[PDB]
């Protein structure tokens, strides 16, 4: 005796509860490396990734604990190794972060805590290891090694000088301060040593902006997924454009899904998309579509090579496919109402949830990380899922993100994330 | 104007051909390392993987060229570095393999050539690099480093002593010969050096049976996928059991697909499966199901924890879902006949192909590589796809593999692959 859950449609054993109804290991990811090595960029982008694929992850940025504890930054003097008081403030900030890590993992349902600090000494890492061990937490280390002066300078310009630590600073003096800050750490810096001392630690060393990796003792599937991700991201700037198919005939009829073709306005969008792309004047631009006709017709207007992904097809509405929202309310009032109250987890009978979409889209996201400029012509539910990943929107908000017809979303890197610009292509469509 | 292809259902631009109709880089993977380091095991298992996911791959095992050129092996004396004639035979075998690599990649449609030899000197690798460069082939190196005497001995016992090179040998003398063979290579062995000399090569060094990896300059998505795979396989023995759901009510009716429940014989299978598993007497056994009721009912009979994968659900027959094969022939004679002539690539309208299945199953296969003992309770088309991967069956044969109801397929490692044993659980079912 199994029953199907109403929202997610999962078969579960009938729990004929008795008259008194009665009701693995979390991981600490330890960032390691000199200042302006990408530790915070990695921490946030990895966390963005892990949350989107359904692993509860949170960043514990010790520098933010320090900013909050100390109130205003004046100089690199705070980071001198001979600075006894600042050392103990720094240490207290780390312990306060660790307190919060313990609470997040052991009491708030978190799976992955990203412990973002320098962690450049064996003694500090021994301290974190002791803490993970006493809490039954796994520990995975990510060290970023970058000795290239151009990359470090560029990192300082891009994220440091505009930091609230330097609000009372100009660029040249910000840069000069930050360079001296970095030199404070150099004498005591003990890089991870997997071939000797760190033999037994689970780690990845990311070398020269991802050109080279050293990987030791991956222990489980989450570490395995983390490593895979870290090995496929790159820092060089690029643009991602996302749009729906031009309006289609089912849009005109208010019928959901199917495989209908472009209306005459959908085809006007497709020509305008073509003019938009040409005006972007990109050296190389990849174009991706789903396998549904409306996206492929749209891409055909571009006269560029394109590639079809079945993983980009619109959410499968199962028994509701091809129905209007009025016929859904009437034939399946119960299904309509379940969906409205739990829109992310809700599965159409014999169809999909947004949650299912996320899993189908995982390889699309991994390949997008590998690409440079890309235009993705897709579908409402798909686009929302992709946008949530790029803009770090939660599961609960994902199915409501605003993704109208005939509008390009243009995503560009700024600092520790993505900026979105909307470009409406001035072609009417149903609402 | 787009038309949908008949077999694969792909939208393509109508090719209104004129009256005269007119009609990237391949990769050489270079194995590196001492004898009995797993080079051939890796070459074959990687190739098995790449072919199953649709990348045409072939192994060029230089040792097999040498076996064929020289006729009978007597001793390690053949591999002495002072052996002028054998050196030139070895070199000629390598060049003949390279000739075949060129032909496979440049003329036969191959994408990945796995060049399986020792390749232990910088001079030999320079030679292969020159060959890839002059052919416009990419080159990716995989070195296996293993200094553990227990692993090397175990490798010799498992694959070497039973080699046709040692047909006129007993174990002790086979082992002794092979150890001296290995020592021939040690003086001239130049390991890959990514931190200096090999700075510019695309490579992975696999260290101590996958405990540690060094990765340099992954150039593209195929190398990226290769690395991911190599990092998630392990050599320790284990068993995989595969079976269909116990017979279901749609089986009884000859209706395909749906989400029907177990018949009374399907439930007798489920109890017997339970007794079969208990008799296997495994320490730890993972159980995986799809999200369709019939597999989950089957797993419930086991009283073990199990995990549901949507990726394990039966092929989606789209418009043919829930129809009998007689109603399919009658309503869709054309679809019936397209399927019969091209069964792997054929997609049901609004449904799936075996090809689609393979893509959905990729993460199931990657996680299976990470596991130890696993029982997968699934569905006919799924099981066939999985079996093809484990038994290295081609795409064309995959949809015909024999996968009857109420029968466990038990897969165990032997040498460079998997052995299958069939265990019928003595419970009748429709045919
Ligand atoms: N692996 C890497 N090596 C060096 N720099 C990187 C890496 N990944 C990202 N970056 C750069 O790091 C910059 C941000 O540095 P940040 O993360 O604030 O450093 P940290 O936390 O180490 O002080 C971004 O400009 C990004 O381009
Ligand atoms: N990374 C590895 N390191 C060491 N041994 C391995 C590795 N991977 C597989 N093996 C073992 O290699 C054995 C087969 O060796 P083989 O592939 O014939 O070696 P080679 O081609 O280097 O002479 C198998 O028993 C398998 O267990
Ligand atoms: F049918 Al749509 F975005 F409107 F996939
Ligand atoms: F319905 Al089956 F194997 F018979 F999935
Ligand atoms: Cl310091
Ligand atoms: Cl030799």
């Amino acid at each position: 005796e199994l029953t199907q859950s109403r929202v997610q449609k999962i078969w579960v054993p009938v729990d004929h509860r008795p008259s008194l109804p009665r009701s693995n290991s979390p991981t600490v990811i330890v960032m390691v490396g000199l200042p302006a090595r990408g530790k915070t960029y990695i921490s946030k982008k990895l966390t963005r990734y892990l949350n989107w694929i359904g692993v509860p992850t949170k960043v514990f940025n010790v520098g933010e604990y320090r900013r909050e504890a100390v109130k205003q930054y004046s100089s690199y003097n705070f980071f001198r190794p001979d600075n006894e008081e600042a050392m103990k403030v720094r240490k207290q900030c780390a312990l306060a972060a660790l307190r919060d890590v313990k609470s997040y993992l052991a009491k708030e349902g978190g799976q992955i805590a990203v412990f973002d600090a320098t962690n450049t000494t064996r003694e500090r890492r021994h301290m974190i290891l002791h803490f993970a061990k006493e809490n039954d937490f796994k520990a995975f280390f990510i060290e970023s090694v970058c000795d290239d002066p151009t990359v470090v300078a560029s990192n300082i310009m891009e994220v440091k000088i505009s930091s609230p630590d330097y609000k009372d600073c100009n660029s040249a003096e910000a840069m000069d301060d930050f360079m001296k800050r970095i030199s404070c750490y150099e004498a005591s810096y003990q890089p991870l040593d997997p071939d000797k001392c760190d033999r037994d630690l689970s780690l990845i060393k990311v070398i020269d902006v991802g050109r080279r990796f050293l990987v030791n003792r991956v222990q489980d599937h989450i570490q395995s997924r983390i490593v895979y991700y870290l090995m496929n991201i790159h820092v060089q700037p690029r643009t991602i454009y996302l749009c729906r198919h031009g309006e289609n005939e089912h849009n005109l009829q208010g019928r959901i899904g199917g495989d209908s073709g472009l209306s005459s306005r959908g085809k006007k969008f497709a020509s305008a998309l073509s003019k938009f792309v040409e005006e972007q004047n990109l050296k190389d631009l990849r174009v991706w579509t789903s396998q549904l006709k409306s996206t492929i017709q749209t891409a055909e207007a571009l006269r560029l090579p394109y590639e079809q992904w079945k993983a980009l097809n619109e959410i499968d509405a199962g028994v509701c496919e091809e129905l209007t929202y009025e016929e859904i309310r009437d034939t399946y009032p119960e299904e309509y109402a379940l969906r409205e109250q739990d829109k992310y987890y809700y599965r159409y009978p014999t169809g999909e949830s947004y949650q299912d979409l996320v899993q189908r889209l995982e390889p699309v996201i991994m390949e997008l990380e590998r690409q440079e400029n890309v235009l993705v012509i897709c579908h409402q539910a798909v686009l929302r899922c992709l946008l949530a990943y790029f803009l770090d929107k939660s599961a609960e908000e994902m199915p409501y993100l605003k993704c109208p017809l005939h509008t390009v979303l243009k995503l560009t890197p700024v600092a520790y994330g993505c900026r979105v610009e909307s470009i409406y292509l001035n072609v009417e469509s149903v609402c």
